[PDB]
């Protein structure tokens, strides 16, 4: 899969929280963090159906 897809959530140094989802490749499954609302890295998607689609190939 794109590498990205295999880094850690990325909370970022915001203070807003935002429900965004990760593809956590070690569950194989999109799941929920905080996202503080700046500084996103790839691997951060409005839902689950947009991480499967970008990282379950």
């Amino acid at each position: 899969r794109p590498a990205f897809c295999l880094e850690a959530p990325y909370a970022g140094p915001g203070a807003a929280a935002i429900i965004r989802y990760f593809y956590n490749a070690a569950a194989g499954a999109a799941q929920a963090f905080v996202y503080g609302g700046v500084a996103a890295k790839r691997n951060n998607f409005a839902s689950a159906a947009d991480a499967l689609a970008a990282c379950a190939a």
